[PDB]
């Protein structure tokens, strides 16, 4: 502990979702591990109410969002001899979508203006994290860079920071954002290519 701090961030903004735990991972063990990076205020492994065994996922709540980020960047993690995937505690609106707690570093931005530049949304979304590339989707009718855009992040954490808020104000305009799944992720089918 010991930090001159007064948290301003809601539980969802300082809680992490731990995926891929062991079948024997306890909440005491889960805390103890992630507590290395910051003060945990809460921790619980989602166990079965029937047999009281671990469902292989849980959550850890940090004191401050900053301590969360330090745990985010510290990935990958290993609790109980198990490679665990700490992620952002997705808001129930976005967590109601297919592939919400999955590792998604892509977001959709729709319902924008007559044109929007990379510089606009890149400079905005980069506040949340490092961006790999920006996908600007063009209009087929007008030929303008409008209608919707896509943003590729280096980490899933930055995307999840964003999808927590379905609508964001970019360049003085409220645009809609959400999880954007990669085409492989969306298909989930047997891709058989041999260079072709």
């Amino acid at each position: 502990g010991s930090k001159s701090e007064s948290p301003k961030e809601p539980e969802q903004l300082r809680k992490l979702f731990i995926g891929g735990l062991s079948f024997e991972t306890t909440d005491e063990s889960l805390r103890s591990h992630f507590e290395q990076w910051g003060t945990l205020t809460d921790c619980v492994v989602m166990r079965d109410p029937n047999t009281k065994r671990s469902r292989g996922f849980g959550f850890v709540t940090y004191a401050t969002v900053e301590e969360v980020d330090a745990a985010m960047n510290a990935r990958p993690h290993k609790v109980d001899g198990r490679v665990v995937e700490p992620k952002r505690a997705v808001s129930r609106e976005d967590s109601q979508r297919p592939g919400a707690h999955l590792t998604v570093k892509k977001i959709f931005v729709g319902g924008i203006k007559e044109d929007t530049e990379e510089h606009h949304l890149r400079d905005y979304f980069e506040q949340y994290g490092k961006i790999e590339v920006i996908e600007i989707m063009t209009d087929r009718g007008s030929g303008k860079k409008r209608g919707f855009a896509f943003v590729t992040f280096d980490d899933h954490d930055s995307v999840d920071k964003i999808v927590i808020q379905k609508y964001h104000t970019v360049n003085g305009h409220n645009c809609e954002v959400r999880k954007a799944l990669s085409k492989q992720e969306m298909a989930s089918a047997s891709s058989s290519q041999r260079g072709r």
